[PDB]
Order: C-alpha cells, then structure tokens, then sequence
C-alpha cells in the first residue's frame, strides 16, 4: 500500500536545529496528509504537526512557531524542520501518513507509520 521510511535523527544542545524527514512510497497518488508525532520519555504519543495534500499546516500548542512542516511532491516526502529546541522536545518521532484507498470492494481510510527517529536535546 503506501510504506514510509524516517531519517534525521540527532543529539543537539538547547537552542539548535535538526531536521526530520519521511519518504513515502507505492500509493502515494491516495496520502491527504503527512503528520508527526512524538512519544517523550515515559509519555504517551502525542501529535505535533499535520500539513493536508492542499496544504494546510497545523502544529501542536507546544510548537509555538518552532518547527516547519513541509511536502515535497518531487520526491513524495515530508519533512519537520526543528528549530530553537529544548530538552522538553527530547522524545522519540514518528512519521504518518493518512488517506484512503480502494481495497477491491470499498473506500477505506488508512493510516501509516514510520518506525520513528530518537531525538535528544540537553542543557
């Protein structure tokens, strides 16, 4: 159906930047979104950052402006541009993609997932 692979993982010091990024791959003519989430240490996944096919962005409370996520239809990825980073953004990040396929008999909705990159960042 549609696979996803991640890269960009780091260890930075407060303040600096890295930069995540996700390619998709077989049906990606049916992705509506690309999204991040992130689990921190001890928590819960939790959403941080959506972009739709028509290009709407929306990012969790706890962004505040600091990252950028795009869509790459050359090369069918997303990507999150990390900046101004905190301890607190210390967390495990995941890649999704969202949309709907036909699977022979039906529309059906359908979510994907990358295996996730390790971000740490320290004082």
């Amino acid at each position: 159906k549609v696979q996803l692979q991640q890269s960009g993982g780091g260890a930075v010091q407060t303040g600096g930047s890295l930069k995540l990024t996700c390619l998709a791959s077989g049906n990606t003519a049916s992705i509506r979104a690309m999204g991040w989430y992130r689990r921190a240490p001890g928590k819960q996944r939790e959403w941080v950052a959506s972009l739709t096919t028509t290009g709407t962005a929306d990012y969790g409370d706890f962004v505040k402006g600091r990252f950028t996520i795009s869509r790459d239809n050359a090369n069918n990825a997303a990507t999150l541009q990390m900046d101004s980073l905190k301890p607190e953004d210390t967390a495990v990040y995941y890649c999704n993609a969202d949309g709907r396929r036909f699977d022979g008999a039906r529309w059906r909705e359908y979510e994907s997932w990358g295996q996730g990159t390790q971000v740490t960042i320290s004082s």
